[PDB]
C-alpha cells in the first residue's frame, strides 16, 4: 500500500523532472541568443549603419543579462526543491527501509523490497545529472561571453558546489546491503558466521546507471576501522557489480565465497562489521562508496548458536544504530511489549502460527512474576539471555530456542493447527480445566526441562467427587524421534482402580474428541 507522504514524494520527484526539463529549453534559447550576439560581434567590423548595428548588440547582450540571471536563480530554486526531495528520500523513506531490515532480519514482517526506492533514487540521480550538465554549460558559454557583473561569473561556483554535494551523498546513500550476511544452512538466523564456514552476502546500488555495469569493484572485508577479537574474510572478496535480468536490471554484488579466519569481553556479546567498498567514476567525478553490514556476531563452534542469536535479536529490537559494536558494554533495557513482538517472530517466522495473548501473558509472568497490564513492564539483557532463571540453571532464551527448536523439528503439524496451548500457568492450565469435563486435555511444554520437553494436562474425577489435575512426566526429543506426540496421545494409557489399563485422555480443550484432532497423524 502506497503512503500519502511517498505518493507526495513521488509528485515531488515528477515536478524536479518538469522544472529540470523547463531549463533545458531555456539553455538551449540562452545558447541561440549567445551564438547571434557572438556572430554579429566577430561579423561586420550610410556610415551611420554600424551605429544601428551596435545598438542591435547592445539589445542582444541586455537580453542575454536578463535570460542569464533568470537561469541562474531558476537553478538555485531547483537545488533548493532537490535538497528538499533528498531529505525526506535519503534520512526518511530509505531510513525506514534500513529499520524494515533489521525487523524482517529477526523474524519480522518481510515487507523489505528496494524497488520503489531504486525508481525514486534513479529518477533523482538522472534530474541531477542533466542540472550538473546544465551548470557545466554556463561555464562554457561564460568562457566565450562575458562582462562586468556576469550572473555566471558570480553563481556558478555554488550552484556546481550544490549539485556536485547532492550528487556524491545520493551516491553514498544508494550504496546498500540488499541481504546481510548469513550461512545458507541456518537462513532464520542473519548475522550470525561462524568460523571456517561458507558465507553469502549482497550489496545493490539504487542508481540504476547501465553506464556502470562492469565498472565498480566491490571490495569486501572484516574489521576494517579494546582487546577485541580480529578476523580475515577468505575466499573471493572481490566482485564485479552487473545488471541482472534475474534483478530486473538491477546493479548488485553477490559474494557467495566467503569465509571467517582469525588474523595471526565475551565471544557471543563481541560485534564485527563487514565493509563493503568502491569507487565511482562519473564524467568528471570521483564518488568513494562505503557501506558496511549490521553487527556480526563471530562465532567458533555451532553451540554458541543460541546465545549469539540473542545478541542479534537484542541488538536489532532496540536500536536502528547499525554500527554500534560496543553495544553490549553497557546494553539498554527493552519494555515488554518490545520483547513479546520479537518472541512471537520466533515463532511466526519459522512456522504457522506465531504467539497468541495468553501465550504471551503466561510468558510475561515467568519473566516479571504475578500481575494483570505487563505495558509498563521492563526486560533486561540478564533476565533475558546472560544469566539464569531465578531457581533455574538455565537462561530464559536458552529454554525458549529450545522450545522453537522442538516446535520447528518434532511438533510442527500440531503447532501449525492451534492443538498447542504450549505456554500456560500451573494456576491458568487448572483453571481453565475445572470447568470442563472429565477426560479434557491440553499440550503444553516443560518449564523444568532445559533441553526441551512436551506434556498434557488433564481433568478427571475421583470417588469423592474431587476434581483432580495432573500433567504426565514431559517427552523429550529423544522420544519425539521414535514416537510423533500424536501417537503419543492415542496410545497413553493409565491403571485404574479396577487395576485395568484405560486412556485418562478424551477430548482436546474445549471440547474436540481426541480421534478427530490427533487420528489424522497416526
Ligand atoms: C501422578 C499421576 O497421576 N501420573 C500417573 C503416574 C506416573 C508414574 C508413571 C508416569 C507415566 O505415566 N509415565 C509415562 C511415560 C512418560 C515419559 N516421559 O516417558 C508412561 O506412559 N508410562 C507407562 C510405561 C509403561 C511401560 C514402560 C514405560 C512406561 C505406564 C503405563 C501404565 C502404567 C504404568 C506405566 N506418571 C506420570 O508421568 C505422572 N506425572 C509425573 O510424574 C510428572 C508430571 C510432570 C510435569 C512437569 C512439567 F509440568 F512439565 P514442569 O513445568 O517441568 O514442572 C515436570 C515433571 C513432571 N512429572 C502422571
Amino acid at each position: 500500500v502506497v503512503t500519502e507522504k511517498q505518493q507526495m514524494l513521488e509528485q515531488h520527484l515528477q515536478d524536479v523532472r518538469k522544472r529540470v526539463q523547463d531549463l533545458e529549453q531555456k539553455m538551449k534559447v540562452v545558447e541561440n541568443l549567445q551564438d547571434d550576439f557572438d556572430f554579429n560581434y566577430k561579423t561586420l567590423k550610410n556610415q551611420s549603419v554600424t551605429r544601428q548595428k551596435m545598438q542591435q548588440l547592445e539589445q542582444m547582450l541586455t537580453a542575454l543579462d536578463q535570460m542569464r540571471r533568470s537561469i541562474v536563480s531558476e537553478l538555485a530554486g531547483l537545488l533548493s526543491a532537490m535538497e528538499y526531495v533528498q531529505k525526506t528520500l535519503t534520512d526518511e523513506e530509505l531510513a525506514d527501509w534500513k529499520r524494515r531490515q533489521q525487523i524482517a532480519c529477526i523474524g519480522g514482517p518481510p515487507n523489505i523490497c528496494l524497488d520503489r526506492l531504486e525508481n525514486w533514487i534513479t529518477s533523482l540521480a538522472e534530474s541531477q545529472l542533466q542540472t550538473r550538465q546544465q551548470i557545466k554549460k554556463l561555464e562554457e558559454l561564460q568562457q566565450k561571453v562575458s562582462y562586468k557583473g556576469d550572473p555566471i561569473v558570480q553563481h556558478r561556483p555554488m550552484l556546481e558546489e550544490r549539485i556536485v554535494e547532492l550528487f556524491r551523498n545520493l551516491m553514498k546513500s544508494a550504496f546498500v546491503v540488499e541481504r546481510q550476511p548469513c550461512m545458507p544452512m541456518h537462513p532464520d538466523r542473519p548475522l550470525v558466521i561462524k568460523t571456517g564456514v561458507q558465507f553469502t552476502t549482497k550489496v545493490r546500488l539504487l542508481v540504476k546507471f547501465p553506464e556502470l555495469n562492469y565498472q565498480l569493484k566491490i571490495k569486501v572485508c572484516i574489521d576494517k576501522d579494546r582487546g577485541s577479537r580480529k578476523f580475515n574474510i577468505l575466499g573471493t572478496n572481490t566482485k564485479v557489480m552487473n545488471m541482472e535480468e534475474s534483478n530486473n536490471g538491477s546493479l548488485s554484488a553477490e559474494f557467495k565465497h566467503l569465509t571467517l579466519r582469525e588474523q595471526r569481553l565475551i565471544v557471543t556479546e563481541e560485534l564485527h562489521l563487514i565493509t563493503f567498498e568502491t569507487e565511482v567514476y562519473h564524467q568528471g567525478l570521483k564518488i568513494d562508496l562505503e557501506t558496511h553490514s549490521l553487527p556480526v556476531v563471530v562465532i567458533s563452534n555451532i553451540c554458541q548458536m543460541p546465545n549469539a542469536w540473542a545478541s542479534i535479536l537484542w541488538y536489532n529490537m532496540l536500536t536502528n544504530n547499525p554500527k554500534n559494536v560496543n553495544f553490549f558494554t553497557k546494553p539498554p533495557i527493552g519494555t515488554w511489549d518490545q520483547v513479546a513482538e520479537v518472541l512471537s517472530w520466533q515463532f511466526s517466522s519459522t512456522t504457522k502460527r506465531g504467539l497468541s495473548i495468553e501465550q504471551l501473558t503466561t510468558l510475561a509472568e515467568k519473566l516479571l512474576g504475578p500481575g494483570v497490564n505487563y505495558s509498563g513492564c521492563q526486560i533486561t539483557w540478564a533476565k533475558f539471555c546472560k544469566e539464569n532463571m531465578a531457581g533455574k540453571g538455565f537462561s530464559f532464551w536458552v529454554w525458549l530456542d529450545n522450545i522453537i527448536d522442538l516446535v520447528k523439528k518434532y511438533i510442527l503439524a500440531l503447532w501449525n493447527e492451534g492443538y498447542i496451548m504450549g505456554f500456560i500457568s500451573k494456576e491458568r492450565e487448572r483453571a481453565i480445566l475445572s470447568t470442563k469435563p472429565p477426560g479434557t486435555f491440553l499440550l503444553r511444554f516443560s518449564e523444568s526441562s532445559k533441553e526441551g520437553g512436551v506434556t498434557f494436562t488433564w481433568v478427571e474425577k475421583d470417588i469423592s467427587g474431587k476434581t483432580q489435575i495432573q500433567s504426565v512426566e514431559p517427552y523429550t526429543k529423544q522420544q519425539l524421534n521414535n514416537m510423533s506426540f500424536a501417537e503419543i496421545i492415542m496410545g497413553y494409557k493409565i491403571m485404574d482402580a479396577t487395576n485395568i489399563l484405560v486412556s485418562p485422555l478424551v477430548y482436546l480443550y474445549p471440547d474436540i474428541p481426541k480421534e478427530e484432532a490427533f487420528g489424522k497423524y497416526c
